[PDB]
């Protein structure tokens, strides 16, 4: 008779917790080891708390302006963030018990471990229990989930001044008067939009441009929103000092010296592998201390699997998510491998930022011909139904095939639409069969069939609905 | 030499207005022939300003309450029923001109006559002219697309009150402090919330239940989603007389006597066909007076073609555009079709719904064995963020095959991921392949992706993004 195979999970969120569960289903038996709290951060610093304070935001936003300010009154609403953050807190809470700790708890083929795990040896971890003193974990395969932490610059005086990084932004009880934010990708942006809302005056220092990796119309059109409702984006900006006294932050900058009560820092994450003595089990990182992996999340050794923000993967939980599923049946004897042709990404500013496949620089890089249309929002008839026009819907087709190879739109509802251009990215539809498909009249998502159809014809000459 | 093919169009909606620039660009010679304002209903009177209208409900509703009222302070905002309906009037006179006065204007192969049209026989039209007097359009093809207009029931007194329609709802300069709705579906539902939110108190006459011909969760979710914002759902409820005395209108029900400032009328269309002579040119209509087509827009004369809501086709602009496209290539010598599968449709209520292809028992009704599963927006990790977890999202397969073949969705942004539904049926997706797609955390649209999920297992028991 064949015994379980013993499967170590290093980690406990969205990858951790997907592997875990699909090697229980496999028949495997789990020690899943963890040093902090249960959940990891999505559902505890990450995705579910700052989603819920930008609705918060969105909300106390809507009830200081918006377009029918000529016919609906508007007022400044009082914001008591001690009731905001309790709020935010029990819906995470209530979070990690429903869907982390009540399902590893409530399966005896696993057994959880308070504590650091490292590598012993290619079969084997270390853990540093919390309680103190050690265990061993002996495994036949182990999967590494140990996510990523905020970077921080080595800006003179930045470490021993209390700034923030997302979780204690997250994790404040009060809205600071002025918040000073370093960084200039989705964390920052999120977090300085959310806090702007809800009373802050703020200033984002962005050493290039806003969304510098990405198509450039998207950086475009968040910078203007920005400033349209009062935040400052300093581009071409960075802090060559910190320091915090008589009860504030200095910046001194590019743009002169800059004061403010908190300190916002978002420039990345780092993987979380200097603790792991990854030498000792033989897997190769890269250059930033990523794990390497194959499509199957294979590490450098054959019984040791990675996956989620501890490897180069994108820094979304459902792809750490994915990832860890795909591990788990790879570690229980399968053959797995993960797919991110038609991976949508939001980012949940206002208007939202939406991207799936290539923009048309990446499909020039890999060698792909390309032509694009990019949709200003006043030709949406949503948009104008709103007197909201700001954004764009922008799409990327191969030359000659006329396939739908990539979307970015930056509009109210980006998330939502995208999804539709990943279904027709990944079933290989031509525009020609995207515009020809019946969507709705005054939606969003009209959007795309609009803006496939400038590859025909003008749509400014098109009638109502035409298609 | 071969002359241009003279076709004539009667209306100036979305249906005509398609057709004519079709025509034209397939080298035909058209005359286009509108009783009143071009542009029809979407435009001028019915798509356009409700939603317009419905937004500033919209805002003027989180103003006054949401679910972050514990933190954000609300406060019940003044409006300016003058001023919104200016802004409105702007924009639907903006888009007249632009979409369809501009359009046909401009061109030199299109003559517009304002008119009242009739058949004289089934190669001619008799018009009345609205300046007085008549001319005779000959035509080699002509396309009949004249719409539909309010319907009235003939309850005892009704017919000689001053009573409104959505035309005059619309229109109207004031919000009524007490508002009383006939009717139970699209219309009298998104007008009723929209003239709750900017300050009426609505009370709704249903003679059955709300969306009585749509899946029974619809109606059961939107029923309970108005009596939650105060708005009286009497069901199961007709007037048997309307009067008007000492400037209200006393309505004698089933409920006893109501009282109201307004009262709107919204129990359906009639097609507006008894003025065509429609006899003259062989034109058959059924038994509610719409004119019989095939699915290549043909009526019983073969050189008369009839699209959108004067024909049984589903009145929504998009459905009315795509007919008279295909109705104007086969007047030109092509062969078209209008293919309906995948056609979707959103009641910009809130929450919204949202359905495309069958009903269980639509299918039933079709001989399709099925299966369903209803996810309730509890689950779903957006819903729960927002801490309004209203509505549902429902998925029909296929027996055996596993093919989604419909969805009916009660949600916020229900009309945005309805069309990445409507993709999935118009691909032929199953629901495991449509689980198998990544799908954006914290979007309404991954509520598709964790209802196709519960065919296969628990969605309690699964973890973050497992999929
Ligand atoms: C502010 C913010 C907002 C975000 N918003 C979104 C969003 O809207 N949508 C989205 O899809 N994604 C979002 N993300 C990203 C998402 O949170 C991550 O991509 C995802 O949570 C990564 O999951 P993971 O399983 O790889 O790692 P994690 O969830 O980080 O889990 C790793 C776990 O391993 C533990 N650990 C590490 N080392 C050890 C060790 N040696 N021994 C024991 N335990 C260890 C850690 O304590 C941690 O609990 C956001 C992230 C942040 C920071
Ligand atoms: C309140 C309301 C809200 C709506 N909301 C939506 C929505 O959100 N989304 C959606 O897709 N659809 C919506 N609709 C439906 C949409 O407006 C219609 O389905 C669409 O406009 C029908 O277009 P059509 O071309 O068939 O007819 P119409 O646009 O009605 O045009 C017919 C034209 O023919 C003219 N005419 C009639 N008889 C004659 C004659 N004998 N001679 C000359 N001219 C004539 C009329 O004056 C009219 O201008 C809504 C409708 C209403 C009433
Ligand atoms: N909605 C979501 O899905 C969501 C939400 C939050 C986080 N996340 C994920 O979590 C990860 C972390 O996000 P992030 O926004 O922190 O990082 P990121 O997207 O990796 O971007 C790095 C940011 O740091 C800046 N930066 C780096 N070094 C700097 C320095 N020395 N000085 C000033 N600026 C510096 C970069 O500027 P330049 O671009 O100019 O180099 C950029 O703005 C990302 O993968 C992200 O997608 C996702
Ligand atoms: N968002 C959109 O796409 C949109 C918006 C507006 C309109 N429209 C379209 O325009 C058309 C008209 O919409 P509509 O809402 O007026 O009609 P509808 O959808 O055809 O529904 C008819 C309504 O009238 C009621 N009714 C009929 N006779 C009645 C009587 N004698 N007494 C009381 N109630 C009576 C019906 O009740 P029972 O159901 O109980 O019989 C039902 O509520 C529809 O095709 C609609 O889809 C679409
Ligand atoms: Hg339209
Ligand atoms: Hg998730």
């Amino acid at each position: 008779m064949e015994p379980p195979v013993q499967v170590a999970v290093i980690g406990s969120g969205g990858a951790a917790m997907a592997a875990a569960l699909k090697a229980v289903e496999q028949g495997a038996q789990v020690t899943l080891i963890e040093r902090g709290t249960i959940g990891g951060t999505a559902v505890n610093v990450g995705a579910v708390p700052s989603k819920i304070m930008i609705r918060a935001a969105h909300i106390a936003h809507l009830r200081r302006e918006s377009p029918f300010d000529g016919g609906i009154a508007a007022t400044v609403p009082t914001i008591d963030r001690s009731k905001l953050l309790a709020q935010q807190q029990a819906r995470v809470d209530e979070l990690r018990h429903a869907k982390y700790e009540g399902i590893l708890g409530g399966n005896p083929a696993i057994t959880v471990v308070h504590g650091e795990a490292r590598f012993k040896d290619d079969q084997s971890l270390t853990v540093r229990l919390n309680e103190g003193g050690e265990r061993v974990v002996m495994f036949d395969r182990c999967l590494v989930a140990t996510g990523a932490s905020p970077a921080v610059p080595p800006i003179p005086g930045l470490k021993e001044s209390p700034y923030w990084t997302s979780t204690e932004a997250l994790a404040s009880d009060t809205i600071p008067e002025r918040l000073a934010v370093i960084g200039s990708s989705v964390v920052a942006l999120e977090l300085a939009q959310a806090f702007a809302r809800l009373g802050s005056k703020v200033t984002v220092l962005a050493r290039n441009t806003l969304f510098f990796r990405e198509d450039p119309a998207i950086g475009e059109a968040v910078t203007a929103a920005f400033r349209a409702e009062g935040i400052e984006v300093l581009e071409h900006t960075q802090a060559s000092q910190v320091a915090h006294m008589d009860g504030e932050f200095v910046l001194t900058t590019t743009h002169g010296e800059l004061r403010a009560d908190k300190l916002l820092v978002a420039t990345g994450r780092t993987p979380n592998t200097r603790s792991l003595a990854l030498d000792a089990a033989g897997v190769t990182v890269n250059a930033q201390g990523a794990i390497v992996i194959d499509q199957g999340m294979r590490t450098s050794n054959p019984n040791i699997y990675a996956a989620g923000d501890c490897t180069d993967q994108p820094q979304f939980v459902y792809v750490a998510a994915a990832a860890g599923t795909r591990a788990a049946i790879n570690m229980t004897g399968g053959d797995a491998a993960l797919d991110l042709t038609a991976m949508p990404a939001v980012v949940f500013t206002d208007p939202q930022v939406a991207t799936v496949g290539y923009s048309e620089a990446e499909a020039h890089h890999d060698g792909i011909e390309t032509d694009s249309r990019t949709l200003t929002l006043d030709n949406v008839p949503r948009a104008l139904a709103n007197f909201d026009t700001r954004g764009f819907i922008k799409l990327v087709i191969e030359e000659g095939s006329h396939r739908l190879i990539g979307v970015q739109a930056v509009a109210p509802e980006a998330g939502e639409l995208i999804q539709t251009a990943a279904l027709a990215i990944r079933n290989r539809m031509t525009v020609q069969e995207l515009a020809d498909q019946l969507f709705p009249y005054l939606t969003m998502v009209e959007g795309l069939k609009l803006a496939a159809q400038t590859f025909n014809k003008d749509v400014k000459q098109l009638s109502c609905c035409a298609g």
